[PDB]
């Protein structure tokens, strides 16, 4: 692809994430921790799953940026509307605000309403997601495997501003506590 050039530096907003995550320093990086990182709990934070959005809000434009999902087992990734529900149980899907991928037991599905089964020959250790408000389009690329495509969301109806996505996962199997990082222009 050619989307490059409309790189954005993204940040992670702590008063969003689980109390749980541990984001770095940078606001570049957040892993799952083993306990409570004794925050204070509020009505931003994600409770039920390992959740966590970028700071920047989105509501025009052309957006572009990567994640580095090395030697995980399960994440989730994209973007989402800024009023998405935070509490309880929900689904990924675009009734609810979301526009994601996933790796879920060695699979790759985009969060549709029911999921989509993704074809993904080289398991990708980086992935470039790239938005286009004015057109109503999310896509989703294989950093590793040259840039292909993954999965394009077209016809979306944002409905809102936008923030970056991100689901560090679970670890219940000890396979899964590397980190998510937001790769460097
Ligand atoms: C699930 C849920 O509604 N949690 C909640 C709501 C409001 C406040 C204020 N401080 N901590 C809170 C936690």
């Amino acid at each position: 692809h050619h989307h490059h050039h409309h790189m954005v530096h993204i940040t992670l907003d702590r008063n969003t994430a689980n109390s749980w995550l541990i984001i770095s320093k940078d606001r570049r990086q957040v892993r799952m921790g083993d306990t409570h990182q004794n925050v204070s709990d509020n009505k931003e934070r994600f409770s039920n799953y390992p959740m966590v959005l970028g700071a920047q809000r989105f509501s025009s434009g052309k957006m572009y940026w990567e994640v580095d999902v090395t030697q995980k087992e399960a994440w989730d990734l994209g973007v989402c509307r800024d009023s998405v529900q935070r509490k309880g149980q929900f689904s990924l899907s675009p009734e609810n605000g979301f526009w994601t991928i996933w790796l879920w037991q060695d699979s790759y599905e985009a969060g549709t309403s029911p999921q989509t089964t993704l074809h993904i020959q080289v398991p990708p250790c980086q992935i470039g997601i790239f938005v286009d408000y004015e057109a109503g389009v999310v896509s989703f690329y294989n950093i590793t495997d040259h840039g292909s495509l993954i999965y394009t969301f077209s016809e979306c109806v944002f409905a809102g501003p936008l923030r970056p996505f991100f689901n560090v996962g679970f670890n219940y199997s000890g396979g899964n506590a590397a980190p998510l990082k937001l790769c460097p222009l």
